[PDB]
């Protein structure tokens, strides 16, 4: 049973996110099968940035690719993750993806985030549904490999 924080900028769909993996700030419970072994996730949509940032088993930092000021967010929410827990899976999502005429980020930018922040990366779609089953099930795994890297 595992805590993900959502964490991100306003507007960029934390709320949206997370009420469609709750199938419906607040709280959503879900258990998903993933890699054939049944995982229950606890998903913390509440962005006490400190408090908030001192409690989860993964985080999930999300921006608006058409919000090129959220991805500036993301990078600064990565720093205060840095001095906040001082080994944690991180995923960085670059949500709206349906709305390519406004984008403001391209997927190169996201990848390089990635690089930087040498995480996983995926763009999603709230709007579509798109990608926001992988996204919490690659939370999952995300955690398992680092129970075993141990
Ligand atoms: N078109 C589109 N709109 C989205 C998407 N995700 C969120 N929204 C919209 O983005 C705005 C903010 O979403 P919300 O869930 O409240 O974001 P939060 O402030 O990060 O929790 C609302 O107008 C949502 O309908 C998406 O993937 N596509
Ligand atoms: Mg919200």
């Amino acid at each position: 049973v595992y805590k993900v924080l959502l964490l991100g900028a306003p507007g960029v769909g934390k709320s949206a996110l997370a009420r469609i993996f709750g199938g419906v700030g607040h709280t959503y419970d879900r258990s998903i099968v993933v890699d054939g072994e049944e995982a229950s996730l606890m998903v913390y949509d509440i962005w006490l940035p400190g408090h908030c940032m001192a409690m989860g088993d993964a985080y999930v930092i999300v921006y608006s690719v058409t919000d090129k000021g959220s991805f500036e967010k993301a990078s600064e929410l990565r720093v205060q993750l840095r001095r906040a827990r001082q080994d944690v899976p991180i995923i960085l999502v670059g949500n709206k993806s349906d709305l390519v005429r406004s984008r403001e980020v391209s997927v190169d930018e996201g990848r390089a985030c990635a690089v930087v922040f040498d995480c996983k990366f995926i763009e999603t779609s709230a709007a579509l549904h798109h990608n926001v089953q992988a996204l919490f099930e690659g939370v999952v795994r995300q955690i398992r490999l680092r129970r075993d890297s141990k």
